[PDB]
C-alpha cells in the first residue's frame, strides 16, 4: 500500500502534486484485474489542474509514501520491480501510446529487490527526461508487489500480483527532439496471466531467475536511479 506525494525536478520539491498534478486514487489500494481500465492511471483516471515543466535532461524524482510524508513507504513485504512509462498526454493512456523509460527487479550483488531500495532511498525513484517533441505528457510509475503473485487474481481474487500505479501530468518546455517517441503498449493490455514476472513465487523462485515483464526499456531513455536526492523533513 503505497502512493505518490509530488516530484523533484533537479533537486527541487515541486510540492504536494496529491490531485493538483498526479491524477491521484482516493487511497493507496492497489490495482490487480489486469483487464480493467484502473491499469492506465488507477480507479480515478481524469485530468487534473497543473502540470509540472521540465526539459529535455532533467532529473524527474518521484516520491512515494504509505500513510504520511516520508514514512516507512511501503511494508517490507511488498518485494517486486519498479517501472516508468511515457505517453503523449492526448491519448489520455488510450490505446498504443505507453513507452518504458525505466525497469528495475533485483540487484544481484545487492541481494535487493527494486521495492527494498525504494524504502532506503525514502520513496524517491528518478528518470532523466528523454528528447522527446515539446508538449505535455503522463509519466507513469509502477510497482509490481509480488508477495502473493504464486496465484493469479483471475483465479483467485484473494491473491494475485498488487499493481501500485500513479500517473503524473508532466510539461516538456525545452527539448532538441532528438529521439521521438515511438508507438508503445496498451494499458490495460499490455499484462496477461502468461506474460513473465505476472506470475512467480518468491518464497520458493530466487530472485535470479525472476523476468521483469516486457516490453524492454526503450533506447531512447536516458536511464534513472532508486536513491534519495533530498530530503522531505527540512521544509
Ligand atoms: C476485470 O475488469 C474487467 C473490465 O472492467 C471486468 O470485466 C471483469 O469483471 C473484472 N474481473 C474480475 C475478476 O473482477
Ligand atoms: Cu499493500
Amino acid at each position: 500500500h503505497t502512493l505518490v506525494w509530488g516530484v523533484w525536478v533537479n533537486g527541487v520539491d515541486q510540492g504536494d502534486g496529491r490531485n493538483i498534478y498526479i491524477r491521484s486514487p482516493p487511497n493507496n489500494n492497489p490495482v490487480k484485474n489486469l483487464t480493467s481500465p484502473d491499469m492506465t492511471c488507477n480507479v480515478d483516471n481524469r485530468v487534473v489542474p497543473k502540470s509540472v515543466p521540465v526539459n529535455a535532461g532533467d532529473t524527474l524524482t518521484f516520491e512515494w509514501y504509505h500513510n504520511t510524508r516520508d514514512d516507512d513507504i511501503i511494508a517490507s513485504s511488498h518485494h517486486g520491480p519498479i517501472a516508468v512509462y511515457i505517453a503523449p498526454a492526448a491519448s489520455n493512456g488510450q490505446g498504443n501510446v505507453w513507452v518504458k523509460l525505466f525497469e528495475d527487479a533485483y540487484n544481484v550483488t545487492n541481494s535487493t529487490w527494486a521495492v527494498d531500495r525504494l524504502i532506503t532511498a525514502h520513496g524517491q525513484h528518478s528518470v532523466v527526461v528523454p528528447h522527446v517533441a515539446p508538449g505535455d505528457y503522463l509519466f507513469r510509475a509502477e510497482i509490481i508487489a509480488l508477495h502473493e503473485a504464486d496465484s493469479l487474481y483471475s483465479q483467485n481474487p484473494i491473491r494475485g500480483a498488487q499493481f501500485y500505479i500513479s500517473c503524473a501530468q508532466i510539461t516538456i518546455n525545452s527539448s532538441d527532439d532528438s529521439t521521438p517517441l515511438p508507438a508503445g503498449v496498451p494499458f490495460p493490455g499490455a499484462y496477461t496471466d502468461s506474460t513473465p514476472g505476472i506470475q512467480f513465487n518468491i518464497y520458493t523462485t530466487p530472485a535470479t531467475s525472476y523476468v521483469a515483464p516486457p516490453p524492454s526499456v526503450w533506447s531512447g531513455a536516458l536511464g534513472g536511479s532508486i536513491a534519495q536526492v533530498g530530503d522531505a523533513s527540512l521544509e
